[PDB]
């Protein structure tokens, strides 16, 4: 199975070639078609599996590149992962003109540029959400990257608050290496008939 076999088109395929990705990882082969098809996905995988591209590639391909406003919001537990994911998203979109990524963990002028992808930690995202500097009215895709870690670090209240402010019509991808009950409950509250992927 190739990346083109998963339904990815030339701009993303070219970025993958620039990055030296030769073939999809298992989590990518399983998750990418579901997300391209507009499903919610519960992905059980950890760093090293390729989970970042698994959620990033399909949601990038699915956005409106001419809409200069946040369409993909990615929640991460740490400044380090937020920055890493934003860098990856920037690399995957290298051949998508006018598509821009912001990491929030300087922040004001980031959001004023109308980035289509915003990656951040829950506390800092929730600050800009309350301030109105973060517009989620046009959001199409929500990712929780390491939901179990956000729970464990004490951030789940803020995660829930963010998730309850998102407009009805959106895709959700939730990635978690483990499955605490509180994450099961988040899946039931906030996701629509999710495809569960554990290999
Ligand atoms: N399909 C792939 N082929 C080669 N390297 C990859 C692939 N997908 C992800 N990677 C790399 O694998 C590492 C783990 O990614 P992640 O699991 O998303 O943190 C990162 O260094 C990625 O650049």
């Amino acid at each position: 199975t190739t990346f083109a076999d998963l339904g990815l088109k030339a701009p993303i395929l070219e970025a993958l070639n620039d990055l030296g990705y030769e073939k999809p990882s298992p989590i990518q082969a399983e998750c990418i078609p579901h997300l391209l098809n507009g499903r919610d996905v519960l992905g059980m995988a950890q760093t090293g599996s390729g989970k970042t591209a698994a959620f990033s590639l399909p949601l990038l391909q699915n956005l409106d590149p001419e809409l200069k406003a946040p369409q993909i919001l990615v929640l991460a537990p740490t400044r380090e992962l937020a920055v890493q994911v934003a860098e990856a998203m920037t690399d995957f979109s290298k051949h998508m003109r006018g598509v821009n990524v912001v990491a929030l963990y300087v922040q004001l002028r980031a959001l004023r540029q109308g980035p289509q992808i915003v990656v951040g930690t829950p506390g800092r995202l929730l600050d800009h959400l309350k301030r109105g500097t973060l517009d989620l009215s046009k959001l199409s895709g929500l990712v929780l990257d390491e939901a179990d870690e956000m729970l464990r670090m004490g951030f789940i209240e803020d995660v829930e608050t963010i998730m309850a402010q998102i407009p009805e019509g959106h895709q959700t991808a939730l990635f978690s290496a483990t499955m605490p009950e509180a994450i099961r409950r988040i899946t039931r509250r906030f996701m629509k008939e999710p495809q569960e992927v554990r290999i």
